[PDB]
């Protein structure tokens, strides 16, 4: 019931208690563990809407005063009748700074306090959708001194009046299929680039693309818009030592803006809130660029450092990702665009990690997506004891909307 | 009922069946995931189940299941257990159980190397002095010059719990760590409480920082004795690297052969509670975790220092790129002296074609990822982005607490 967690390299131990508090289930059980799989009415809603004000309450030693037991009669009242309820400006930006605080796959934590709420619940149109997400694109990218935050757009009703951005991320390069067999640009993304041409977008056709985005309000049709290109702040990648680096072409974007997930506050469901913060270098110069599903440049870098390629021993793939992720931090670093490495971005983890089992009990973490795809070990969090389990309000992954709408 | 699991770089989808065959618990619930938890005498009434379970498992894969010898098997087993209240296994039984307590080992990447395993049966042996030279005779044939040879030796299965057989070493080769009065480690920070045992057992320590530890070994509940192992059988490698030639004067080496000796065979509900055994290293596991771990030697401030790295800020990474040339040194080493070792990007690559195969030949391959995935570049090896079902098969090998903890000393 009382659980500790320990620290291999520092022997410090610490005690969680806040897992007893955890409500939805994780995929695992007593006789198998699902650890790395990726995806594993008025009456459900009043127990959620009350679960939900308690720890607001608390959070503003406020519980069981006359202002508390107030509120949870008005939300009664309201389900009671409307079927839902309306949160209040402060109870709303509470809930999405915990819907963070609670992300368990996200290692950038120590931050989730300071989270600028953009409150978009009175949006009713995809251009007003369109006008909201330019303002958080340049709010938080502040020429390249990023700032976290989130929009949010009106909660679920029936279920058939949904808002959703259907981009996975509000910046994303396209990804288009060739004669040659091979893929131009993001393969990641030629399903969506494929959904956006379908739906009227005129392609460029290259590398790097800025997809459009296809914004869907009141579960209408989506309709395309291009952000402003003036608002997109982008990076071209060179390398400090290496002059030939910048003849592969590369770049990337500063501002990672996830937004396709589903914002769970008191039982509320908000299908679009897109959300952003600044890069760890390793999401692009491992993930994005040397995934061999990705942009896959570590044969083309290897074999400008002349690296011997004959033999998987040489670890010829080891140093050309090194030299890929030197080259991304020290691009972003000198255009002066908000970056954190993966040393320091864990070392504040650990930190925060103390401070909220200090302060809360404990911290809920997913170590198959904390540790970093590479270089793991000599990370202190590969060393540090994680327990999973999963707290609202909450972040959850919400199936692409193409599978779902109709048209 | 199925589980599927995914690989998100090939879209290849496996189907699980072979979890329905899983006892034990793991640690989680459906409220809770200790997935990166490293540790998340029986009656007659257990045991007699637990034999007929692995003797159904054993005449199956033989193909003789139901078989008038299964049958016989069955009851004299049956039959052994009421009036001896334990049983023993055949020969055959034990070498099946080994080889199959490795292919469950769900933290082992080196899996597709189970069904070649050397299985020395040490049952007979009765003395610490007997266990030595059991242990000398694996050491000499695991090691085979430097062509690695897997292998395991089984003593005595556990009686009441109060005649254990124990190898006290964590491993039968590693090096002693002594802390010094200014708070300093020489040698092997992770050995320092063992080689303070050695040394008041009478281990006479020559203090440097790769001395060979003294094994200390338990015979039937027996106050352990010190042996040392002829040095002429403990193979080590100097490390040099390819192209740095400054990288010899680290004074840096390495034994060949990584060799377990604290874990718990359990086999048909017997324990086997010394069951050394040993395969090849995966070079991170050297070049990685033994050379850079923080709380090990902790290499990368020298090795960075002598590379003239930028190390003012972390993000020049530093770090990262004195800890790959160090695996380079590890690998070049190793295969320069002809001494078996795997990079592991092949080690990952065998695994992924050894689990697929388990899928379709056995309907499963429990695998813990946490473990599995290397701990460098641990996205550009296959393991990285292939789900993974983790659960319990028996037979199995299990961790055990260190003996000095729980031993009583007779004195
Ligand atoms: C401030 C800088 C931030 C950093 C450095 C950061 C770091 C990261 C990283 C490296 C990941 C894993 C990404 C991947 O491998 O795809 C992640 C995941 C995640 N983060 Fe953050 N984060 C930041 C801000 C935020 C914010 C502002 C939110 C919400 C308001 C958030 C919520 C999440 C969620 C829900 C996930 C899991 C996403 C998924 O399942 O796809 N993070 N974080
Ligand atoms: C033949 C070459 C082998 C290779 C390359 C290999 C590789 C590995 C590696 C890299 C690990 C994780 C080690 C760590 O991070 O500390 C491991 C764990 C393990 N392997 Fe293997 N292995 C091999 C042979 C064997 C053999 C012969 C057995 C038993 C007969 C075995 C059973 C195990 C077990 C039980 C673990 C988990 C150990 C623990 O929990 O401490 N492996 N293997
Ligand atoms: C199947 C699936 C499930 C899931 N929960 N999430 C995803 C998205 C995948 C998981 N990792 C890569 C990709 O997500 C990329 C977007 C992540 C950016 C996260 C972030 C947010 C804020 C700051 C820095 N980084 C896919
Ligand atoms: C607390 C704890 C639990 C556990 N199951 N195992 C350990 C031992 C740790 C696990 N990783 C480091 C250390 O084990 C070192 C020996 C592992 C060698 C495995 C091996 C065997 C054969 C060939 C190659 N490699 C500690
Ligand atoms: C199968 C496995 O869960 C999958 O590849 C995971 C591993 N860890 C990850 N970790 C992060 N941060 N992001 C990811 O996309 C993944 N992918
Ligand atoms: C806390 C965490 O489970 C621990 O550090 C693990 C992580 N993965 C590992 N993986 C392997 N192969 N060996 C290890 O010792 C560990 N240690
Ligand atoms: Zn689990």
């Amino acid at each position: 019931r009382f659980l500790k967690v320990k620290n291999w390299e520092t022997d410090v131990v610490l005690t969680d208690t806040l897992h007893l508090k955890s409500t939805l289930e994780t995929g695992c059980t007593e006789h198998i563990c699902m650890g790395s799989i990726m995806l594993p009415t008025k009456d459900q809603l009043f127990p959620l809407a009350k679960e939900f004000l308690d720890q607001y309450y608390s959070s503003i030693k406020r519980f069981g005063s006359k202002a508390h037991m107030d509120r949870l009669e008005e939300v009664n009242k309201e389900i009671e009748s409307t079927s839902t309820y309306q949160l209040k400006d402060t109870e709303l930006i509470y809930g999405a700074k915990h819907a963070w605080r609670n992300a368990s796959r996200c290692v950038g934590r120590i931050q989730w306090s300071k989270l600028q709420v953009f409150d978009a619940r009175d949006c009713t149109t995809a251009h007003g959708m369109f006008n909201y997400i330019c303002n958080h694109v340049k709010y938080a990218t502040n020429k390249g001194n990023l700032r976290s935050a989130i929009t949010i757009f009106p909660q679920r009703t029936d279920g058939k009046h949904d808002f959703r951005v259907w981009n996975s991320q509000l910046i994303r390069y396209a990804g288009y299929k060739q004669p040659d067999g091979s893929t131009l640009g993001d393969p990641a993304n030629v399903q969506f680039t494929e959904i956006c041409i379908q739906q009227g977008w005129k392609a460029p056709r290259g590398r790097f693309d800025v997809l459009p985005l296809l914004l869907q309000a009141n579960g209408n049709d989506p309709e395309l818009f291009q952000i402003p290109p003036e608002l997109v702040l982008e990076v071209p990648i060179r390398h400090p030592k290496f002059d030939w680096f910048k003849d592969l072409g590369l770049k990337w974007y500063g501002l990672p803006a996830v937004s396709n997930m589903l914002l769970e506050i008191g039982g509320l469901e908000f299908s679009a809130c897109p959300f952003s913060g600044w890069y760890m270098g390793t999401e692009i110069g491992v993930r994005d660029y040397c995934d061999n599903s990705r942009y896959n440049i570590l044969e083309e870098v290897a074999k400008k450092m002349d690296l011997d390629m004959r033999k998987t021993s040489s670890l010829w793939k080891d140093q050309a990702l090194v030299e890929i992720n030197i080259a991304v931090l020290y691009s972003f670093q000198s255009d002066k665009v908000t970056i954190v490495d993966h040393h320091s971005a864990t070392e504040s983890f650990i930190k925060h990690m103390e401070n909220e089992y200090r302060c809360r009990g404990g911290c809920p973490a997913d170590w198959v997506w904390i540790v970093p795809p590479m270089s793991g070990s000599i990370t202190p969090v590969f060393h540090q004891e994680m327990l999973n389990y999963r707290l609202t309000p909450s972040f959850e992954y919400q199936p692409d909307p193409w599978n779902t709408h109709v048209w």
